[PDB]
């Protein structure tokens, strides 16, 4: 029961209500790996509605020798970043990252180093901002316990010399379901249910509300896995909006994926989106 | 009065019978530019006869300062390349490209430079090939008077030590009309009219025939720019071809395009080719 990282809890149910969707954009993902070296990932994505159209490249190179990655990354805000991770290195579940930014644009550069441990029962991290304008430190640590879990999470800004952050999770974990809250800074409460109902259907149901605001957001989402080459999502949330996402194999590595989403009333008037996504493999 | 290329002899009348179709074929591109900086295009086509799906992705940057280009490519089938560029580097109108070829799939590296020199009444060019099985040259030549064109170009093959290519153009150029003439090998004869009919209207005549058969091929075609936002295109060749093209904005940075391709004796009753685009341009 090695248990996952403070990020990861809830993310089963987080996808359910985000992947098989992309609304207003023209999405075009290009990926290809060498045996093992290089590794090349391309992204193309296109807004309807501001007519703005992004990019990004990233090269990858595994030393699968001595449990390395060398990554670099390159996008049309002209960004680039480069990355060197070790795995498994000085003793087993032990990763260290050393990441560093540069922006051509402002002169801007960032540095991070990135720690983390884990193994059974215990997930831990820290990572290090040495920005220039106030480094902080991030740390994280998720307990298991026979299915339970829980999470302490925290950032401190040496600037100010005080938490900025403090976070609790607490949550139940099996394969077939999962049970997730949290509530950040003692004031965003969230809540979430993901279920793995047979081998076709997946669901989840999401909750949030604020200390001080009466008012609470819900969404209810599906899955359904039609056939191994077919695929269907749909979802629902009380602002009343649809949402629809329908994903096909063309052919081994080639997925198109077709999503739509509703407003209000006028399920026949209102202003909708469209979204297409081609996927290559 | 700089003449184009040798290979840009009849351009204008090619471009009215190939753009603006693609039969058989679903384009989606996606393309972004910066003057300054770089340009980054990405495509996905389907052929949809042969079920083959294609990818592409090209990287360009301009280093506006020094007259240098640098292009990536790469697609699907595996392949990479990449040329590099200077521009009116050491003398206006001299241009040289190195470029290089690799295919972790077929294995096949290729290398080239290319090398060019223009001014008033003269176009030439120098093409050097260094392949493994069999270095080439090519070479061309185009010379301009008053409107008048006239071009040379070859071909030499070190592995046979023989010209494998011997080609002659002659033409007349003006911008609103424009007459193209080319014997290929003592063998292959074109020709070609291209007329610019007004702001909206774009026009071209083709002929083609073989040394030793008595037959002729021919084709007419033009372009209509309705108004900004629309374009049409027809063609028909005297195989009994006919060609259709439309072209619609449909927002600003988004055409699409449909084209149908029908033969003569069922043209409205049996398998025709249809064809669909659509553009995303920042
Ligand atoms: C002599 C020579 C053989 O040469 P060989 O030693 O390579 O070539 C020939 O007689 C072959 C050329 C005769 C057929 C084509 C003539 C085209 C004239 C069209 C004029 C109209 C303009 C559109």
């Amino acid at each position: 029961a090695v248990p996952p990282t403070y990020a990861d809890l809830g993310k089963s149910a987080r996808d359910v209500f985000t992947k098989g969707y992309g609304f207003g954009l023209i999405k075009l993902d290009l990926k290809t790996k060498s045996e093992n070296g290089l590794e090349f990932t391309s992204s193309g994505s296109a807004n309807t509605e501001t007519t703005k159209v992004t990019g990004s490249l990233e090269t990858k190179y595994r030393w699968t020798e001595y449990g390395l990655t060398f990554t670099e990354k390159w996008n049309t805000d002209n960004t680039l970043g480069t990355e060197i991770t070790v795995e498994d290195q000085l003793a087993r579940g032990l990763k260290l990252t050393f990441d560093s930014s540069f922006s051509p644009n402002t002169g801007k550069k960032n540095a991070k180093i990135k720690t983390g441990y884990k193994r059974e029962h215990i997930n831990l991290g820290c990572d290090m901002d040495f920005d220039i304008a106030g480094p902080s430190i991030r740390g994280a640590l998720v307990l298991g316990y026979e299915g339970w879990l829980a999470g302490y999470q925290m950032n401190f800004e040496t600037a100010k010399s005080r938490v900025t952050q403090s976070n609790f999770a607490v949550g139940y974990k099996t394969d077939e379901f999962q049970l997730h809250t949290n509530v950040n800074d003692g004031t965003e409460f969230g809540g979430s249910i993901y279920q793995k109902v047979n081998k076709k259907l997946e669901t989840a149901v999401n909750l949030a509300w604020t200390a001080g605001n009466s008012n609470t957001r819900f969404g209810i989402a599906a899955k359904y896995q039609i056939d191994p080459d077919a695929c269907f999502s749909a979802k629902v949330n009380n602002s009343s909006l649809i949402g629809l996402g329908y994903t096909q194999t063309l052919k081994p590595g080639i997925k198109l994926t077709l999503s739509a989403l509703l407003d209000g009333k006028n399920v026949n008037a209102g202003g909708h989106k469209l979204g297409l996504g081609l996927e290559f493999q």
